[PDB]
């Protein structure tokens, strides 16, 4: 039964659109995490409660060490607080900005352990939807560690980038978005931009429905063959995340 007086607060870790995350520390034990500070007025306004409620219930399951840790949640009486574990490496949104692109050595190893996490997640027949570099998270070994389970649901807000083609036109949509959106991300970590970059939202619709990508002349044929075989329009036909975890390009170039 926390409340905010057992806690240290510290130094901004980042800006959301919903509140600010901060670095605190347990009273008691000294014991280090992060702290989200979500305002009840805004969860109010946007009609997403039970959505918080049901992230906490999801996160109160799982158990995986390239899931980012969620203990719990107070409030007082105008914020929520989730108590959250601590990522010391940043974002990979962080570590994108910082080094362009990825080599494919550090994408495949990202691939690797995203799969494993989505496989956990899958299994549980917990659907993230939401996997984009500001919601993947760095421990203190430099592993990747998802984050952000709000629009999760059960089998079966930014930019569009991420979302596939059954998710943007409002139809049905199971585990296989995940699987679309693991298929981006392996893009943009070799690239350094989303494959449907566009400046207005209709157009990145466009791109995204009629899957009109093209790869720089640097993507080699094995992350080329992995990206194609994952951006596919028709849902079923994407790659499993065992075929994706035994890809040749995956093996050959994974930690
Ligand atoms: C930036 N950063 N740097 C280091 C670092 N280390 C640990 N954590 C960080 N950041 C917080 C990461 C999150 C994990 N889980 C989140 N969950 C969430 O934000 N849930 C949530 C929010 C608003 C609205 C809704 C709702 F209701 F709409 F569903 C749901 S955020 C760190």
């Amino acid at each position: 039964q926390w409340t905010l007086e057992d806690f240290d607060i510290g130094r901004p870790l980042g800006k959301g659109k919903f509140g600010n995350v901060y670095l605190a520390r347990e009273r008691q034990s000294k014991f280090i995490l992060a702290l989200k500070v979500l305002f009840k007025t805004q969860l109010e306004k946007a009609g997403v409660e039970h959505q918080l409620r049901r992230e906490v219930e999801i996160q109160s399951h799982l158990r995986h060490p390239n899931i980012l840790r969620l203990y719990g949640y107070f409030h007082d009486a105008t914020r929520v607080y989730l108590i959250l574990e601590y990522a010391p490496l940043g974002t990979v949104y962080r570590e994108l900005q910082k080094l362009s692109r990825f080599d494919e050595q550090r994408t495949a190893t990202y691939i690797t352990e995203l799969a494993n996490a989505l496989s956990y997640c899958h299994s549980k027949r917990v659907i993230h939807r939401d996997i984009k570099p500001e919601n993947l998270l760095l421990g203190s070994n430099g592993e990747l560690k998802i984050a952000d389970f709000g629009w999760s649901v059960h089998a079966p807000c930014g930019t569009l980038d991420y979302l596939p083609p059954e998710m943007i036109e409002g139809r049905m949509h199971d585990e296989k978005v995940d699987l679309w959106s693991l298929g981006v991300l392996c893009y943009e970590f070799l690239v350094g931009m989303p494959p449907f970059e566009a400046h207005t939202y209709q157009e990145t619709y466009r791109r995204i429905s009629r899957v009109e990508f093209t790869f720089p002349d640097f993507v080699t044929e094995g992350a080329r063959d992995l990206i194609s075989r994952l951006l596919k329009h028709n849902a079923s036909q994407r790659l499993t995340l065992a075929e994706v975890l035994e890809h040749p390009w995956i093996k050959a170039n994974s930690s």
